[PDB]
């Protein structure tokens, strides 16, 4: 029998690298804001324990330049902050004994924009990102103290793909746009935990540091005016490790979603010159038992 408390462990170490995640094409058009609610599955080796865990994100940022160039294209820098926050349980199936989790973060840093046509226009993009995360955690088995430890890092991304406007058609009802967008994004997770003894003794580091996750996918965009854009988006979801836990023994058990599949979808709306809003549902995949359906509210204002 497995303790739970490693789900926990575990559990506390993959949120902690995927919180503040930025995907592509969530950075465009000055200032803006998301908000973010989501939910977890997953599993352990033990082949008893499933943890799972919903959260809540909220993210801003701004625009600091905008240098578009003659040469290359339109650049923009910007600067990003969030605070987020998790709370997750585990139980073993064949012991039936339990623990629960916990996760406050905050996260700050810097991203970057690339266009050579410029958005709204067919050609290649580019965009970057790195932010330093603080996070406390806690874990508490059932009828146990509960015990607290800190992780902390970077993360770091690059993403790039190309926009194309496929077709471009007018209703006597009325001017549609139709978008296609094959894409590759990869990020480097850093973020690790304290190593952490409990109060029988046991010490707990984290196994999965410096996992790079690959996405790679296709977009397909509808745009309408008479704005409103819905879009749909599947993706490839790749990991180098897969994170988990490592004993005093040094054994380790882990939670593997080494390959993922995932499907996007959502709608974006112009709701003033300057004012948009928009909402988004993601749904990943990978073996059985691992799942996060997230919904996310978005609002940017442009100057």
């Amino acid at each position: 029998q497995y303790r739970p408390e490693n789900g926990s462990y575990a559990t506390n170490m993959t949120l902690a690298n995927s919180l503040f995640l930025m995907d592509l094409n969530e950075r465009k058009q000055s200032v803006w804001m998301r908000i973010t609610g989501g939910r977890s599955s997953g599993k352990l080796n033990d082949g008893q324990n499933k943890t799972t865990t919903n959260q809540f994100i909220n993210q801003l940022g701004g625009d600091i330049y905008k240098f578009h160039a003659e040469q290359l294209g339109d650049f923009t820098l910007g600067i990003m902050g969030g605070y987020a926050n998790a709370k997750g349980k585990t139980i073993n199936y064949t012991s039936n004994k339990a623990a629960r989790n916990t996760l406050d973060g905050y996260s700050v840093g810097v991203y970057g924009t690339w266009y050579q046509n410029g958005e709204n226009a067919t050609g290649l993009f580019a965009e970057t990102w790195m932010q330093y995360n603080w996070f406390n955690a806690s874990v508490k088995g059932d009828g146990l103290e509960e015990e607290k430890y800190n992780l902390n890092g970077l993360t770091a991304s690059a993403g790039g793909g190309y926009n194309l406007n496929v077709h471009t058609w007018t209703s006597p009802e009325i001017t549609g746009e139709f978008w296609l967008q094959p894409h590759l994004q990869a990020v480097w997770m850093g973020v690790t935990p304290d190593t952490h003894q409990e109060d029988n003794g046991t010490v707990v580091q984290g196994a999965g540091k410096n996992n790079i996750q690959t996405k790679a996918g296709i977009r397909a965009s509808w745009k309408v005016k008479s704005e409103f854009s819905p879009y749909i988006e599947a993706n490839w979801i790749h990991n180098t490790h897969e994170f988990g836990v490592k004993m005093s023994d040094d054994s380790q058990l882990l939670s593997g979603s080494r390959n993922q599949g995932e499907i996007k979808t959502g709608i974006e709306g112009v709701i003033t010159q300057n004012l948009s809003v928009n909402g988004g549902v993601a749904y990943q995949a990978g073996g059985h038992g691992s799942n996060a359906i997230s919904g996310a509210l978005g609002i940017k204002y442009s100057f």
